[PDB]
């Protein structure tokens, strides 16, 4: 059930918040926002810099004092407020699924009936881990009482992605409030809008000033200053892996910020011959083309057994040339743009390397449309490990498949990247689903489905992919900081 | 009772040591390992560099492939080896602790009855969480199976420090190798001598070859080849502040390898007048000047509240005035040499910077002897904040004593540092040591002690002492790379 | 005889200058340009990045072409350019100067009498050297006839500073156009306005398009562009050694592309007993004083013989208590506004140094007024060497005076210093002159003057001062790149 | 005429050099020399390390002081000096040859009648420029007397290659000596003994002691303490590109020391249809195969008008089918080992990269016999721009041949390069001599002939080839540091 906006979206909130107040950046600028699907500037929002992220920090800093209203509050109380930023969410989700639709190029129903519910339960889940993050009592050796606090670290600087701003944004804020820090939320700046109004919510539901502060701005300005200012304790980052290794040498040259990093993939599916061959494809299609194949997980590797190949690959088509481009708050419409001219550069670019070195091109292969980045949804089979669309993260609505004949060169194949975020294996064969997920170097390993993504459990990738996990009970542990205290006594009894 | 070795200590192993044998270096070359306490060299070692470490990295990861012996013994199995291991520790006791004595200028005393003891009840602590490593089963939203592993990350770079060099040889190796991961090592460049012989015992345990590979060599070429190096998966590091930011621009610059570092420390004691006041002066004292000051955890900024100041330096300074400097070797002798002449150059230029800026000089303050790095014990009392001796790690026999008045400030004063790896507080007011513990910015806070290290409870940094935590549960965490498997089932039940 | 303005000054270019056209910003953003004085903005100007730096290059490399207008016209025609574009300028004096005075917070009478002068005089000497750059013919060894080119290098980017903007510009751009290359300009954020204005006049006087291209906007952005870029084949830059060590770093990472830097100063002037008193305290005062202080050759450190010291430092303090406050358009004025906050927080954190760390304060010592950038002129006898006074570039009305007693000491004194710009020597003995200009490691060495500077004469640092030279016959070696043709000949005769 | 030694060769100088006498390393370590040839070890040498590099920098300093000998001297002395030092290399010449010839790998033949020869006529030619170095007197506005003085700059540090050791040598002291520097050698780890005879000869021509300094070691330990140590002013190198950006970038970070780089190329010949066909074969031929192709002005793409391609293609296979690998101190011998491992394995990388790619290879493609690092002189044919032979320095006895027909666009693909270095032109049209030499971008163009070295013409690269000129009048310039001197007069007359 599809419910919308029964009034044009007013844009509303386009300044700086920091102590839950509005500012405007310290220099005067501000900077374009525009809408994918139009190439039309939507409004201005205000530009955060170094000077400006300086203000967010020192807000961050005061407002995780001891003594602080956030610092002493109830564990409880903290999960309270979240809870109610969820209700608050809720509340505006027709609102903020139009303004994540139009500034972001996606799809309304996907917003509005899997981003905004992802957002919405994920910060619930947060809610509830608040008061039930526990420390340890401790058996040491010699006459003594020894104890761990698991702490908050303290000021958080957090850089949100432009693909999922809203989901992400909760995945980040969610855990760093539930465990008690303080944050400064750096969105993308081509999806600055959605953060923005969250921010008026959490005004609304009264966290403490200093507890969030969002400042809009460009990754080489209000990013960098992030990643290597002096009293930010921790930097969380997803985007691509290439800007990670600058986050995390940035943080290196610094003041040693701990780091976690959540980065681009170029995640395998391996499909044996005696797997059910429709959910294969549906599973394997969505993998690849879900948000535009903007996702971080994207299923950019589909490896089939010879004796099915040819059957997968014609199934495969099939369904790519069922869809319908056009602006994302439309319905019928399934396809939205791109989300700017660098991805959608990236993407031709990476689309005619596969033509020229001689892939089988089965549809697409083209832009779409006079206005906007709009991209045929694009099937090569035969593909070979050596090209370029195999090697290198598209982000974008293309599909490679490729045929296999011996499960253990496979899996050499499928780990064979520096990449390591997602994977997928389709077989009805209990030992073979068990040893290939065990035997994949891949953060998570879909069985039978692809993309299945939730707030209980961990989500992050192995090698280049990432550091690091978020959500479940692990992604909390990355929000803490333990400190042992042992106190001597004059005698110990177990 | 002190047990000594009935022969003079011959030196047997020298070689790297890379899937069970001994390997000359690929270029040739030997570098000399010295006597701190009588500048004389002890033997040659062969010398590892980038060269060598890529025999070691393919030797762990070839021991680190699914199917492998390593991969697929019983976690159990992988606890007994452990167990083994620190047994034939224990059978060589005698002569490792003379070697560490005579290698790292370690009183014997102290090296048999601590280091020793140290490194054979951790061993047999991370044996017993070989198969009590667990992962979850998780009650994911839809109608799925979802589990995680705990799986080791791989092959693991582990670059131990000069001044405990088996303790924290076997803080890094027990864990990673309870949890699976094969190893990398990099002694020192002044003391690589014990860890190849625990090398000969690793090989008699019955590890499997390429599991641990040992590679002496110099910091700027075997460990920036480790740091750097695109197929290791993770590095730790204990040392200096200065080398672990370097560590974490290399990772972040090369394979955005996993990173745990330890690193120094300028950790204060707060002594409250109520305090039991031979308690906090023994214990401070032991706490800057065990094993010659060269311990990261140093208690190197100790404030004490100004009605019992007086007292507390007249107690002090008589502490410190009754050593007896000497070859560590011999009996009555209790305290050695410095490891070597940066070190004590660094010591002698920050003694020099405490007499100059005007801080009071109680006793030491200068060399000792015609041979060997030694230097006086050295008290100072009145130094106050600015002054080189309170900002900088001296890591020498060098205490610093200051006054106090007001609690609220000199919690800001103790916290006022980029460092933060420990902390002493002395009171017998429970709402004190309580709350005092929780304001203070440190990994680990003693309450009416110090220096208090077990297995059993994790231990590490706040700020830019570090990043992770070794030992404890907590400990093996950084161990393990999280991998959620999620299945797609036809209905689920709770 | 000091003519104004008869009408207010309009501004009227404000865009990015390519391919003598002008262009909005690829971002469509602008930025603010403030008077000083007044801290009021003036008006906004277009705000170029990697994307329009990228447009300029492109520009500038199609100009170089071979076969082009610019690489085809006689040299003595690129003269006669040259020398229209001076005449143009010494048309547009009056409205050049008011522009440089209310922009850069510059005195009118120094804008318009030495400023204004400078920039004509120096691109007439440059004009007259285009057809008289001359290469070689060379008696190699062997049969063969060769000889050199001194062709232009190409594509040269220049960024040019915000304390002598427009002279500065044609410091930059006289030698290089002079020499047959194409330029990429990026004046500084402060002062981009008579940039502009000489770049309508450089479309005017009729260079051929692409030869002059200029971008104002930003260091980190337009400015880390520049010494980056890829097509770029050389850089000049005039700042503080600060940001001159990131130009060189950038150029190594990125192309290797040629660099010549003139940074920042603290230079000396050794005053001897036999001195013209009178002179010395008047050119050593002009020389710390001229222009706010913010010169790079700033006569920041006078060292004074001690038998003449004192009546050094009372007719110093008495010169120095002259000054008139106040917006430099008016005439009467005699000290103008620093130019930023920056600068200004600098300059008077360095004055709090001073008094704090025990140099007698003279006059001085404080801001004025309740608008502007003001700073009092400040005066410091008894000044030492580990002062931070006498060991940091001020860059403001800040005078250092020192006694000294013996030549030799003072000498080393005045060379224990990374800096090296420039030196002035006053004594009317033969000997101690020659001898002592000798023995300064400076790149300008004045006797019983400072601050003599002319297009006829080279300028640049030694040691940390800057790389290369600017202007005379030298300077125009940093912007040829030397060809050598080799061809071989039956027989050669001399 | 070509004369031998007549007792076998015994090797003398093994020790660091410094202020004229011989040093042990500081580690007390040493390193291996090897005979390319035979992979035989042909003696140990000390190797020299950042403490070492600290002597060395040291002494340079002492002897560089205002009042030293080396200051002080007639600069006609130095030029003395430095003729006395080619008289003395020229009584050694047959041991000089021979230890070139068994160090490097390099033939006797050449040894001793080009390398020797070269190197004793550059030092007399650059003895001859001691007293002919001359700054200016200055017209300058105003009452002044200006004049410069080019004096040294300093100490400079100066690393040399391994494929001419005793020339580049002699190209680096020779120029820095004549103009008055200290200097402190680095000569390369596989070729150090020629340097270290020399330095023998150095301090037997009474040269002062710290004026030539040698510090044999390894570039990343040796050769990186002289690119980042912050009292060296310049530093000189000659090596591949990519050292030399690390180098740039050391010089940049640390203390804007002057920076001068030879690098490698990839440089081309065009031979237009009218060239002579006989005489561009055998320069072309001699240009790529000299020196087993380990120069770097190798003529690595040769380009031939179609008309002639084929007739090119035959002949030039035909002399490469005339040689005669082995040892290259027997008579007969016409071609040598390559330097060692790393350049031999990766000049099969790259010979196989030819054949796969589908260059025609013509003959050779493998190595040869069981001992050395031979590798059989190689031809390819039909090669085109894209592939890797094409692309890279191979460094190696490999030759690419590849036609055209436009003249136009063959110019393009010749300067399609970041490499720059030389470049070669076969015509014998007047027109097309000039016009194309002065369209390629090459530091060095010949016509009708290739290779042609001599002391009295500059030598450098364009653009990623390398920074500045050797030799000749010019290189000369990058040797000085001009001091202008300004001097107040009461008038002046022209
Ligand atoms: C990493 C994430 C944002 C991917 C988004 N996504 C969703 C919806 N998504 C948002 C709410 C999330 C939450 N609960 O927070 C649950 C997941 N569905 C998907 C995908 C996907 O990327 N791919 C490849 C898919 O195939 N499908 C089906
Ligand atoms: C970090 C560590 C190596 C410090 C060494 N240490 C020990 C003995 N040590 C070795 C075995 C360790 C284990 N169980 O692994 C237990 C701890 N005792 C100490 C200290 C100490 O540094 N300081 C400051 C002290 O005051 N005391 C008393
Ligand atoms: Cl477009
Ligand atoms: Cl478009
Ligand atoms: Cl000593
Ligand atoms: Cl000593
Ligand atoms: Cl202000
Ligand atoms: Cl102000
Ligand atoms: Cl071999
Ligand atoms: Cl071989
Ligand atoms: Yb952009
Ligand atoms: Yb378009
Ligand atoms: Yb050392
Ligand atoms: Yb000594
Ligand atoms: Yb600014
Ligand atoms: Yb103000
Ligand atoms: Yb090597
Ligand atoms: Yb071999």
């Amino acid at each position: 059930d599809l419910p919308v906006l029964l009034t044009d979206l007013k844009i509303q909130y386009t300044k700086i918040f920091i102590n839950n107040e509005w500012h405007d950046s310290v220099s005067g600028k501000k900077f374009p926002v525009f809408n994918p699907a139009t190439e039309e500037e939507l409004c201005q929002v205000e530009e955060g810099d170094k000077e400006d992220v300086d203000k967010a920090v020192k807000a961050a800093r005061q407002a995780f004092q001891i003594g602080s209203p956030w610092r002493t509050m109830d564990a409880s109380e903290r999960g309270r407020l979240l809870y109610k930023l969820a209700d608050l969410i809720e509340r505006d989700r027709l609102l903020l699924a139009t303004m994540e639709s139009m500034n972001g190029g996606k799809l309304y129903s996907n917003a509005y009936l899997n981003d905004l519910a992802g957002c919405i339960k994920t910060l619930r889940y947060c809610a509830g881990w608040a008061d039930k993050i526990q420390g340890r009592t401790i058996p040491i050796d010699g006459n003594f009482f020894t104890y761990t606090r698991h702490e908050p670290i303290g000021v958080c600087g957090q850089i949100i992605p432009w693909n999922f701003p809203l989901v992400m944004l909760i995945w980040k804020i969610g855990p760093a409030l539930s465990c008690g820090n303080t944050v400064v939320v750096k969105p993308a700046e081509q999806t600055p809008l959605t953060a923005l109004h969250v921010a008026s919510l959490i005004k609304e539901a009264g966290f403490p000033p200093g507890v969030v502060n969002i400042v809009p701005g460009y990754g080489p300005t209000a990013g960098a200053a992030i990643s290597s200012h002096m009293d930010i304790d921790k930097v969380a980052f997803t985007g691509s892996t290439e800007v990670g290794k600058l986050i995390k040498e940035a943080a290196g040259k610094s003041n040693l910020k701990r780091v976690t990093l959540e980065l681009g993939g170029k995640s395998p599916c391996i499909v044996l011959a005696d797997a059910d061959l429709d959910n294969a494809v549906e599973f394997a299609h969505h993998g690849v083309f879900y948000h535009q194949g903007q996702c971080c997980i994207a299923a950019s590797r589909i490896f089939v057994e010879e004796s099915i190949y040819d059957e997968f690959v014609r199934r495969s088509v099939e369904r790519a040339k069922k869809y319908i481009l056009g602006n994302p708050l439309t319905p019928g419409v399934t396809q939205g743009p791109q989300i700017d001219k660098e991805q959608y550069d990236k993407i031709l670019d990476l689309i005619e390397s596969g033509k020229k070195e001689g892939a089988k091109l089965e549809c697409g292969g083209g832009p779409w449309g006079n206005k906007g980045y709009f991209v045929q949804p694009t099937v090569f089979s035969n593909v070979t490990d050596e090209m370029r669309i195999a090697k290198e993260e598209i982000f974008g609505p293309v599909q490679q498949i490729m045929k296999f004949k011996s499960l253990d060169d496979v899996i050499k194949r499928a780990n064979n990247t520096f990449y390591g975020l997602s994977a997928g294996v389709f077989t009805k064969d209990i030992d073979k689903a068990i040893t290939i997920s065990s035997a994949l170097q891949a953060g998570t390993v879909w069985v039978n489905c692809y993309g299945v993504v939730s707030a209980q459990c961990p989500f992050g990738g192995f090698k280049m992919s990432g550091n690091g996990r978020e959500l479940g009970e692990y992604g909390f542990h990355e929000y803490t900081e333990v400190k042992t205290v042992t106190v001597k006594i004059s005698q110990k009894n177990s």
